[PDB]
């Protein structure tokens, strides 16, 4: 189950992407 829509919305919303890269 590969959610290819991950490059559609999160890749257009760096607010939850950049802080996601700020993981640990």
């Amino acid at each position: 189950k590969k959610l290819k829509l991950a490059l559609a919305k999160p890749a257009l919303l760096w607010k939850a992407l950049a802080l996601k890269l700020k993981k640990a």
